[PDB]
């Protein structure tokens, strides 16, 4: 690291990487609107909220948590115009209401931090 | 983890662990006040700013940076009543001005995120 990197850190703050607790709520917030997959969950976040990021590590730690708890289901889908199938996630019916509650936490979290 | 941990994250935000860039400025801020040592640098942060923490890993990543750049000097101090010596740090004489500039970054950083 260089001394200039210190100044840069304060001048141009790096993006905030979601921790697992927040990522879980963000993921459920998205899945409640419709099925999505890993790469899209990450891309959608940084495209709409440029000062935010979701790492592969946190993403799949969150997915593991959700699948271990039977909160979501996954299935492989062949997307149009793409050769590589993607594993689509959907909220399990049993978690619909609980998921809505967690999704609210993300909606409020991002709103308060950007307004 | 557990669902309750998710709710806890939002209801009772966990303290912020300093990243290297910020820790470097915080450490210089303290050293400008007088010589200090690792354990004190960590404890003093929590005491002065209860919503912040400094990990042992970031502390010594910061110390490495400072020593590599000759911004601080280290030496062994014998304490009365204790067998194990203590490793003390002091800002290097010629780094006075630069350390003060970096210290200001810390003060502003902590001011905006705490006041």
């Amino acid at each position: 690291m260089k001394i200039e990197d210190i100044y840069q850190f304060f001048e141009n703050p790096p993006p905030t990487y979601l921790c697992q607790e927040v990522a879980i709520c963000y993921i459920l917030y998205v899945l409640l609107q419709g099925e999505s997959y890993g790469t899209e969950l990450i891309q959608q976040l940084e495209t709409e909220h440029p000062t935010y990021r979701l790492s592969d590590t946190v993403l799949y730690s969150a997915i593991k948590f959700l699948e271990d708890n039977r909160a979501i289901t996954g299935y492989w889908k062949k997307l149009e115009g793409r050769g590589r199938p993607r594993r689509m996630y959907q909220v399990s019916p049993e978690w619909q209401h609980q998921a809505e509650d967690l999704a609210r936490l993300w909606q409020n979290y991002i709103y308060v931090r950007t307004n």
